[PDB]
């Protein structure tokens, strides 16, 4: 595509997690997340939502799966498309050798347009 | 547990003849199915196979055990396979069988698998309710 | 339409270079928190990734990049596959608050010697 | 300051003919030129013009005045203009121009510039010393 690639952290803050959160990042409701939220461009045009959420407590392997969300009214804004747009999100989650979890990552789409494509 | 919508030859559409190497009169098997988890849709599969692979095989081998039938009886063995990820909206016959509404986000996966000699088997183009799955990467 | 995938390598507290002094406008004593990914494409490294936020700050627009051209570190070489060495575009981003007070600096330094940009007037 | 290390007329090259849009056999006026900041070399620049747009300009106008001049002059507008950024290692010959080492890291421009009526009239191929040099991209 050859595009130059730019990005707008559009929050950063340190906050009790949600359940997805708890879930992925092996935490409690009391324990403390430091998350970063980021629309990725290329070119100036939106390509996704990135959402970055770390166990504040910290200041080996990971694996990914693919799923389809429907676009919020404010992820709809970010990335130029409408709220209900059918949009690929891909979670992430990264951990240590324990199996401590420590970064989990989420990152939609902007439509409705972008594949994936896979070879085995 | 799954349940069969519909089971018919066919000739195929100009996708099934590009995906499966085929001219506009060869027949396909045109396979459609549901799949539950917990008695809850999770997946609608419609499979595309060249008649011609498959003719004297048995429904219910074709149904449950297809890779290995092939393996088994076709004297070829399954090569590469290739996978298309998209998120699309459900159309209501698509919510219909899915249970879901209209609109509900679907994680569609088309996929092409050949034979090692290069010769495609098959055309499967699977729709699963968002919400309810997620497709892990190996 | 490849599937990409990143690698956080590290993620600190410090007390900041000169580059992060100068683009955070900030002096010695101030800390930043500073996380280093490596982004990829299909398992294929891309991109390696630097970035910088003030640890004080915790309305936004506007924000202006550069380009330049760098060798690839010993360490940048193995995280991107490639050769100590090799010259390979580096993109700076500052991000700054309305009222003009910086509060981001990403660096992002790409795996060869190979990839290019293209711009139009 | 600006510095010509060459300057001539030649019958263009593959590269020069494509991008110019050029037959073989149309001159162009091949220059090449270092600038300096602060007198350390900053770049180093190879650009190729039509030999028919630039006869009747003389060298000054060309190498310092050149869009000014085509402007008040051609009765033609600089119309789009486009760039293909990369990262190259400095060869001898280029070290030895912009004072430093074989082997350093080269930001390279390569550039087109037409007129509104859509006809090429720059080829520009410009090598910048990396650790001299930031592009801005604009706003
Ligand atoms: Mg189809
Ligand atoms: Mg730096
Ligand atoms: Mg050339």
């Amino acid at each position: 595509q050859n595009r130059v690639p730019s990005s707008r952290t559009v929050s950063y803050f340190v906050a009790k997690p949600s359940s997805s959160e708890m879930e992925k990042l092996q935490l409690g409701p009391e324990d403390s997340i430091l998350r970063m939220e980021r629309i990725r461009f290329a070119d100036d045009i939106p390509i996704c939502f990135e959402v970055a959420s770390i166990p504040y407590s910290l200041v080996g392997h990971s694996n990914q799966t693919i799923s389809a969300v429907q676009a919020s009214e404010q992820i709809a804004e970010y990335l130029e498309i409408k709220r209900g747009d059918a949009i690929l999100r891909v979670r992430q989650v990264s951990y240590f050798e324990n199996g401590l979890p420590f970064e989990y990552v989420r990152t939609q789409y902007a439509g409705s347009r972008f594949e994936f494509y896979l070879e085995k």
